[PDB]
Protein backbone atom coordinates (compact mmCIF):
# COMPACT_ATOMS: atom_id res chain seq x y z
CA UNK A 1 0.00 0.00 0.00
CA UNK A 2 1.21 3.32 -1.10
CA UNK A 3 -0.55 4.89 2.09
CA UNK A 4 0.63 2.39 4.77
CA UNK A 5 3.99 1.19 3.64
CA UNK A 6 7.58 1.89 1.83
CA UNK A 7 9.14 -0.78 -0.98
CA UNK A 8 12.29 -1.59 0.70
CA UNK A 9 15.33 -2.89 -1.61
CA UNK A 10 18.60 -4.12 -0.23
CA UNK A 11 21.18 -3.46 -2.08
CA UNK A 12 24.65 -4.11 -2.62
CA UNK A 13 27.74 -1.79 -3.49
CA UNK A 14 27.27 -2.62 -7.31
CA UNK A 15 24.11 -1.75 -8.39
CA UNK A 16 22.54 -5.27 -7.66
CA UNK A 17 19.07 -5.84 -5.31
CA UNK A 18 20.01 -8.92 -2.86
CA UNK A 19 16.01 -8.94 -1.68
CA UNK A 20 13.36 -6.46 -0.98
CA UNK A 21 10.49 -6.50 1.09
CA UNK A 22 7.49 -3.75 2.25
CA UNK A 23 7.37 -1.93 5.81
CA UNK A 24 4.51 -1.10 7.48
CA UNK A 25 5.33 2.93 8.40
CA UNK A 26 2.03 3.29 10.62
CA UNK A 27 0.61 5.97 7.93
CA UNK A 28 -3.03 6.45 6.62
CA UNK A 29 -2.13 8.38 3.58
CA UNK A 30 0.59 7.93 1.27
CA UNK A 31 3.57 10.94 1.11
CA UNK A 32 3.46 11.15 4.47
CA UNK A 33 6.14 11.12 6.74
CA UNK A 34 7.13 7.79 8.31
CA UNK A 35 6.16 7.48 12.82
CA UNK A 36 8.76 7.37 14.62
CA UNK A 37 10.38 3.44 15.56
CA UNK A 38 8.86 1.84 12.22
CA UNK A 39 11.77 2.19 10.09
CA UNK A 40 14.03 4.69 12.51
CA UNK A 41 14.39 5.44 15.62
CA UNK A 42 13.30 9.27 14.55
CA UNK A 43 12.03 9.99 10.86
CA UNK A 44 13.17 13.43 10.78
CA UNK A 45 16.98 12.85 12.03
CA UNK A 46 16.96 8.93 11.89
CA UNK A 47 20.50 7.54 13.48
CA UNK A 48 19.55 3.76 13.84
CA UNK A 49 17.02 1.22 12.37
CA UNK A 50 14.03 0.35 14.52
CA UNK A 51 14.46 -3.04 15.97
CA UNK A 52 11.85 -4.80 14.30
CA UNK A 53 13.35 -3.24 11.01
CA UNK A 54 16.42 -4.35 11.44
CA UNK A 55 15.21 -7.63 12.44
CA UNK A 56 13.20 -7.96 9.32
CA UNK A 57 16.50 -6.70 7.30
CA UNK A 58 18.57 -9.18 9.49
CA UNK A 59 15.76 -12.19 8.74
CA UNK A 60 15.55 -10.96 4.47
CA UNK A 61 19.50 -11.35 4.77
CA UNK A 62 19.82 -14.75 6.05
CA UNK A 63 21.45 -17.14 3.76
CA UNK A 64 22.89 -14.19 1.57
CA UNK A 65 26.16 -13.51 3.77
CA UNK A 66 25.10 -10.00 3.86
CA UNK A 67 24.49 -7.33 6.48
CA UNK A 68 23.23 -4.23 6.60
CA UNK A 69 24.47 -1.57 9.67
CA UNK A 70 21.70 0.07 10.50
CA UNK A 71 24.25 3.04 12.31
CA UNK A 72 25.80 3.73 8.81
CA UNK A 73 24.82 6.83 7.84
CA UNK A 74 24.49 6.03 3.70
CA UNK A 75 21.78 3.52 5.31
CA UNK A 76 20.15 6.99 6.73
CA UNK A 77 17.18 8.81 4.78
CA UNK A 78 15.90 11.46 6.45
CA UNK A 79 11.85 12.22 6.32
CA UNK A 80 11.47 9.09 4.77
CA UNK A 81 7.50 9.14 3.53
CA UNK A 82 5.22 6.57 2.59
CA UNK A 83 4.67 5.31 -0.82
CA UNK A 84 8.37 5.47 -1.50
CA UNK A 85 11.15 3.25 -2.37
CA UNK A 86 13.96 3.02 0.42
CA UNK A 87 17.26 1.60 -0.37
CA UNK A 88 19.93 0.36 2.18
CA UNK A 89 22.77 -1.23 1.37
CA UNK A 90 24.99 -4.72 2.32
CA UNK A 91 28.21 -5.88 2.10
CA UNK A 92 29.77 -9.10 3.01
Amino acid sequence: SKASQVKVNINNLKGETLKSFNYNVGTNATNTNAVDGTVYNSTATPEHFAQGFADTVNNALAGTGYKVDGDNALNHVANLKSGSTLTIYATE
